[PDB]
C-alpha cells in the first residue's frame, strides 16, 4: 500500500519504459518489469496495493502517440497488466484518488487540450466521464486533500496557468480556489499534512525552483524553502511526511537529481539520483516487491 518510491516511465532522447523503485531506508534502486509501451508525462498512482500508470505519450523515433491506456503493476507478481482504456488519450496528465477511485484530469491529445475529467472504478474495470474542469489544462498538477480533487496550474492552449480549481465529488462540480502567486506549467503537485504543494514548473520563460503551498483553512498560497535545482516536468510523491522530487528538466539537462523536503526543518536535501536522468516521470508509493 505504501513502502517503496516507484518511478514509472519518463523521457530522455525518447519515451522510456523503465520501472525502478527507490528504498529511502537504504538509498537503493531496484529495476523491475519494464512498462509494456514506453510512456512520458504519464501519471502514477496506487489503489489497493496495486500501482497504476495512467496516460502519457510514446515520443518514439518510429512515431509519437498520446495514450488512453491505464496499465496495472503488481509488486507480488512483478507483472504489468493492461486495464480498461480512458475514453480519450491524455498526455501530460493529472491523476488523483478519492475513495479508492482514480480520477484522470486534463492532459493533451494532439493539438487538443482537455478540460475533461474521468473516473476509473477498479471494481468494475470501467471509466466514466464526470463534469469537466472550468479550464483546459495540460501539464496539470493533481492532488487530493479531504476527499476533494485539486487541479493546479498547467497550460490552457494559449496561456501557462497560475490558476487552480477544486472538484466536489458529491455535487459533481468544479469551483476556482485562490490562484498561485506564480504561473506554473509542468509543476510538481502533492499534498503534505493539510497543505497543497506546487513545486517548480515553467512560468512561460524559465524553469522554477520555487515551492509554494496552499493552506485550505487560510485559503492562501505561501512560498517555502526553494528546491536545490530548477525543474519543470518533475516527479513528486510523499513518503513518511517528506515530499520527494524526481528528476525533470532544468533548462539545460534532464536531471537524475532526487530531493527530499523536511517541512519540519523547512529544507530540501539531495537524497539520491535515479540510474538514468529523465523528465515526465510517473511516481507512486506502494509495498515492496516480495
Ligand atoms: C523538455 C522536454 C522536451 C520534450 C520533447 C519532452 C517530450 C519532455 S517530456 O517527455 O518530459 N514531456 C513534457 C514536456 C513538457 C511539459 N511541460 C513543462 C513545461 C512545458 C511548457 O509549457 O513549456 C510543458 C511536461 C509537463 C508534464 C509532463 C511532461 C511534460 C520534456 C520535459
Amino acid at each position: 500500500v505504501g513502502r517503496l518510491i516507484y518511478t514509472a516511465g519518463g523521457y530522455f532522447r525518447q519515451s522510456l519504459s523503465y520501472l525502478e523503485a527507490y528504498n529511502p531506508s537504504n538509498g537503493s534502486w531496484l529495476r523491475l518489469a519494464d512498462l509494456q509501451v514506453p510512456r512520458s508525462g504519464l501519471a502514477g498512482c496506487v489503489v489497493g496495493g496495486l500501482l497504476y500508470a495512467v496516460g502519457g505519450r510514446n515520443n518514439s523515433p518510429d512515431g509519437n502517440t498520446d495514450s488512453s491506456a491505464l496499465d496495472c503493476y503488481n509488486p507480488m507478481t512483478n507483472q504489468w497488466s493492461p486495464c480498461a482504456s480512458m475514453s480519450v488519450p491524455r498526455n501530460r496528465i493529472g491523476v488523483g484518488v478519492i475513495d479508492g477511485h482514480i480520477y484522470a484530469v486534463g492532459g493533451s491529445h494532439g493539438c487538443i487540450h482537455h478540460s475533461s475529467v474521468e473516473r476509473y472504478e477498479p471494481e468494475r474495470d470501467e471509466w466514466h466521464l464526470v463534469a469537466p474542469m472550468l479550464t483546459r489544462r495540460i501539464g496539470v498538477g493533481v492532488a487530493v486533500l479531504n476527499r476533494l480533487l485539486y487541479a493546479v496550474g498547467g497550460f490552457d492552449g494559449t496561456n501557462r496557468l497560475n490558476s487552480a480549481e477544486c472538484y466536489y465529488p458529491e455535487r459533481n462540480e468544479w469551483r476556482m480556489i485562490t490562484p498561485m502567486n506564480t504561473i506554473r506549467s509542468g509543476a510538481g503537485v502533492c499534498v503534505l499534512h493539510n497543505c497543497i504543494y506546487a513545486a517548480g514548473g515553467y512560468d512561460g520563460q524559465d524553469q522554477l525552483n520555487s515551492v509554494e503551498r496552499y493552506d485550505v483553512e487560510t485559503e492562501t498560497w505561501t512560498f517555502v524553502a526553494p528546491m536545490r535545482h530548477h525543474r519543470s516536468a518533475l516527479g513528486i510523491t510523499v513518503h513518511q511526511g517528506k515530499i520527494y522530487v524526481l528528476g525533470g528538466y532544468d533548462g539545460h539537462t534532464f536531471l537524475d537529481s532526487v530531493e527530499c523536503y523536511d517541512p519540519d526543518s523547512d529544507t530540501w536535501s539531495e537524497v539520491t539520483r535515479m540510474t538514468s536522468g529523465r523528465s515526465g516521470v510517473g511516481v507512486a508509493v506502494t509495498m515492496e516487491p516480495c
